[PDB]
């Protein structure tokens, strides 16, 4: 019951260093009510394990069962492990959906692979189907894996396993791939990736996930923003109720061509500079921004965009702090929405020691409190930007 607060857990975050570091006991159980495990993998057509670390093998427990322990601390909190992802690509996927065999095969794998395993859904992070056959594919193998999953419920008498996907903002994305009535039908509910609106593959700044787009923005480019993106996905079939709009608790880098034209859409030469912890160029975690505005760097609330950007030097980061996290709660229960989708867990302030304001993950804490009335703490306040860091 309520809205959703379905957050994605990345097994790679396992690898990073310092402050950088993230296990799944960082995880609150109460945090969310949905906990999706990126990722899975695909091993001759069928559902398996990224490495032997996420499985449980001679009394070392792996990272799954280290998920799923924390439904004994929170018996309501739900679990999901995700397939595919930018890695993954699409070939596995135009192979698995392409017959009816290869489907089933997977579906088969699928099922006994996400109960031996105590996950409570299986969420579909193809990136993305393209093209009429991937189109009607995508629809089969979602149908399929829907009533396979409703009949496995019936016979084994347990609640049944939840389907759901992770889907673009992209128009022609969007267009191109996706049969939205007939996706949003077989799907439990849809996690709209409600980010990576802009970034370093374009020749201007751009904020990552503006809710409105800027006016500089051409009329192309103005389909780019949050709102718009899930108002189409509700315009071509899909319930209001069941998307689940992304937050990202990263952001979006750029260095800047000129230090002194740092407004967005702004000519940029390519991407930021890569951070300690992530180690990408044109990518930045939300504690890294954290830091960047705790030595010298200047904030700046787009009120356009609903959300801020700041600047150090030449390096240009659009992000989403606590103000335009809020902002984007209340727009979802304006506009009806299913809950907040996050991307990720591990990118949040989740010591509670990086962004200044002592709270432990401000941005997931903040979702959960304006959309589900939990508190994230007597004395847990929003770290105001404006005051804390330098002005342009």
């Amino acid at each position: 019951d309520g809205y959703k607060i379905v957050c994605y857990y990345t097994n790679w975050s396992q690898y990073r260093t310092k402050i950088g570091k993230f296990m799944p006991e960082d995880i609150q159980p109460e945090l969310c009510t949905h906990i999706i495990f990126a990722f899975g993998w695909l091993k001759k057509g069928k559902l398996s394990s990224f490495e032997s670390n996420d499985e449980t093998k001679d009394g070392k427990t792996g990272l799954y069962d280290r998920i799923n322990a924390l439904k004994k601390a929170n018996p309501k909190l739900k679990t999901l492990l995700a397939i595919g992802g930018w890695s993954f690509g699409t070939q596995k996927f135009k192979e698995m959906s392409a017959t009816r065999y290869a489907r089933q095969t997977f579906i088969y794998s699928a099922i006994p692979y996400l109960r031996d395993r105590n996950f409570d859904g299986l969420d579909i992070d193809w990136e993305y189907p393209k093209g009429g056959d991937d189109k009607k594919n995508y629809v089969l193998l979602l149908k399929e894996l829907r009533e396979a999953f409703e009949a496995e419920a019936q016979e084994v008498k347990k609640p049944r396993l939840l389907l759901t996907a992770a889907v673009p903002v992209g128009p022609d994305n969007i267009k191109s791939g996706y049969d939205v009535p007939a996706v949003a039908s077989y799907l439990d509910f849809i996690n709209l990736m409600a980010y990576d609106f802009h970034g370093k593959w374009e020749r201007e700044t751009g904020h990552n996930a503006p809710l409105y787009a800027p006016s500089s923005d051409s009329e192309w480019r103005k389909q780019l923003s949050v709102d718009h993106a899930a108002h189409l996905w509700v315009k071509l079939g899909a319930p209001k109720e069941k998307l689940i709009i992304g937050m990202p608790t990263y952001g979006r880098t750029f260095t800047l061509s000129n230090p002194n034209n740092f407004k967005v859409n702004s000519p940029a030469s390519g991407g930021g500079k890569a951070g300690e912890y992530t180690k990408e160029s044109g990518f930045l975690a939300y504690y890294e921004v954290c830091e960047i505005l705790r030595n010298g760097g200047a904030y700046v609330w787009d009120d356009e965009m609903k959300v801020p950007y700041a600047i150090h030097g030449d390096q240009w980061v659009g992000f989403d702090d606590e103000k335009s996290i809020r902002n984007k709660m209340r727009w979802i229960k304006d506009n009806s929405f299913g809950g907040a989708m996050v991307w990720t867990v591990d990118m949040d302030d989740f010591s509670g020691g990086v962004c200044g304001g002592n709270v432990k993950y401000p941005l997931i804490g903040a979702m959960r409190e304006e959309l589900r009335g939990i508190s994230r703490g007597k004395d847990a306040k929003d770290v105001d930007w404006a005051s804390v860091a330098a002005s342009v």
